[PDB]
């Protein structure tokens, strides 16, 4: 069917927990090993969201080369994600490795530091200009450089140096600041212009390496916002929109990672979010 049409016949039918239901049945299941080996645990913020052994980032190291993210290559739509859990304590300094490594350009976090009174990831970039980070376990330096603070979100930009080779890089924080403790946002209206934001910078293009995206576990509003990119980005290219599925757009990301999308709300969201930016486009 449509999307649109599908949508309030879902709606009026008041099915949205059996549709994400059966989205549950019908995902992938792939090892993940590398994940649960003892060594590991302090590198999981969750015991049950783990990268698959297939799709995992591996840092370039010879100790231990494991890290709670994700590679999600879309084919068709020519888009590559890193999906990866908010930084613990214990691995800001990979994190930033793996920035480094992979060669992207930009970062987006779709949580705020504390919420629900609770801390969701640690605060791992600079606050203050003449306040630089030093990350000593992977020879790395961070330093801010400007900070433009908007009513939905903000935007950073940032200084990665590798201290072994003294290289400089330019990399971009987009920081998505108001989504709600509970629940989904009312409306996907800043939601997509926050993603339009990302696309203008040149941080999802093929000339860099792929995007790291993140909230707190990696699977939630991360998902949202890579199946609302890549269906949008189908839509353009194909000659008929109609034909775009985003249940089955959904179950190709999820070869990658497991659990995106973690609720029917968000399932409903990442609908209404396509539908109305798919109008915006033309
Ligand atoms: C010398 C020194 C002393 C202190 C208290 N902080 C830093 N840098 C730093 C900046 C930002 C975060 N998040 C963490 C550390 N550096
Ligand atoms: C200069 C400076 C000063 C201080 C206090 N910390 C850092 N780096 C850092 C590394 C890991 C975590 N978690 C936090 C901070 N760097």
């Amino acid at each position: 069917m449509e999307m649109e049409k599908e949508f309030e016949q879902i709606d009026k039918s008041g099915s949205w927990a059996a549709i994400y239901q059966d989205i549950r049945h019908e995902a992938s299941d792939f090892p993940s090993r590398v994940a649960k080996l003892p060594k590991n645990k302090n590198r999981n913020r969750y015991r049950d969201v783990s990268p698959f052994d297939h799709s995992r980032i591996k840092l370039h190291q010879e100790d231990n080369d494991y890290i709670n993210a994700s590679l999600i290559k879309m084919e068709e739509a020519q888009r590559s994600y890193i999906l990866t859990q908010g930084p613990l304590p214990n691995t800001v300094g990979h994190f930033w490795e793996m920035v480094w490594e992979q060669k992207s350009r930009g970062v987006v976090m779709l949580n705020r530091v504390m919420e629900k009174g609770s801390l969701k990831c640690a605060q791992y970039w600079p606050q203050k200009e003449e306040k630089e980070m030093i990350f000593e376990d992977t020879n790395l330096k961070l330093t801010l450089i400007s900070e433009d603070i908007k009513s939905y979100y903000t935007v950073r930009q940032l200084e990665l140096e590798n201290l072994t080779t003294q290289e400089t890089r330019e990399i971009l924080h987009f920081h998505y600041t108001t989504w709600p403790d509970f629940g989904v946002p009312e409306s996907p209206a800043s939601f997509l212009n926050f993603l339009f934001k990302v696309r203008e910078s040149g941080s999802l293009s093929p000339e860099h390496g792929p995007v790291v995206v993140h909230c707190s576990a990696g699977i939630g509003r991360s998902g949202t916002f890579c199946l609302a990119d890549t269906c949008l980005l189908l839509m353009d290219k194909r000659k008929d929109p109609s034909s775009v599925d985003i249940k089955k757009v959904l179950l190709e990301m999820r070869k990658f990672r497991m659990g995106l999308i973690q609720t029917a709300d968000q399932l409903r969201f990442s609908y209404l979010a396509v539908i109305e930016g798919a109008k915006f486009i033309m």
